[PDB]
């Protein structure tokens, strides 16, 4: 009469917590040039999305390599009505990447332009490395995709300084990344959502350096809702790398 037990690897656990969310969603891990997959759908691993927000992160790069930007200038708000009050103020492109301040990085892609934003995306080889006609929001409602698979080797690229971009650039892109520091862990990372296009995509793409200095590389993607609350990303996230040992 003995029962029998329910074995939870990280695996099953990490399937059951998009499950629970009523949504489809993958979490990709890289380090030591090793990937591996964990969700309910791992088919998005290896499927083409828009990036929407963690676009910030090339931006930057591209911005800031091209000498149309520097770390410290502040990007005013000029006055027009944002979608946050929060975003209603002069800021860095720093403290735009942390809010997510679409129209600095707007603002900032027009000042690199067209031409030399589509040349710079095709030298990276991003996604499918395609910009089309509309400056500011080829990110946003395409024709921009990427894979999340894409998005965690370009990020894993960035952690370790391995773009083609100089040192200095990378280096101070990273430094606008970094969202929690604990107990000698570092969590860098950048969210994205989509909302504008169907179905909706979610994106949280960054590293943890752990207290030895590795570098954990990771890449959630899920489809989301409008009802959902932005910080079921991070929420996802944080629970996932628990399970697996990361944090």
């Amino acid at each position: 009469e003995t029962p029998s037990q329910i074995v939870q690897g990280h695996n099953q656990v990490i399937h059951q917590y998009f499950d629970e969310k009523n949504t489809s969603g993958v979490l990709v891990i890289q380090t030591d040039k090793k990937i591996n997959l964990y969700g309910n759908a791992l088919s998005r691993a290896n499927t083409e999305y828009v990036p929407a927000s963690t676009f910030k992160m090339l931006n930057a790069l591209i911005g800031l390599e091209n000498q149309k930007t520097d770390i410290n200038e502040i990007f005013k708000w000029k006055g027009e009505k944002r979608s946050f009050t929060a975003w209603e103020k002069d800021m860095t492109l720093g403290e735009a990447m942390k809010l997510s301040a679409v129209p600095v990085y707007q603002e900032l892609a027009r000042r690199i332009g067209l031409d030399l934003m589509q040349k710079e995306v095709k030298r990276i080889g991003f996604g499918n490395a395609e910009i089309g006609q509309q400056v500011d929001n080829f990110w946003l409602v395409g024709p921009l995709k990427v894979t999340p698979i894409q998005e965690v080797e370009f990020v894993s690229q960035l952690a370790h300084t391995q773009l083609p971009f100089s040192e200095k650039v990378q280096a101070n892109v990273k430094n606008m990344l970094l969202l929690e520091e604990s107990n000698g862990y570092k969590i860098f990372g950048k969210t994205g959502w989509a909302m504008d296009i169907k179905p909706q995509v979610g994106w949280l793409t960054g590293w943890v350096e752990q207290p030895d200095g590795k570098i954990v590389a990771f890449a959630l993607n899920m489809e989301m809702r409008s009802e959902m609350p932005a910080s079921i990303r991070n929420e996802l996230l944080m629970k996932s790398l628990k399970q697996l040992n990361i944090i």
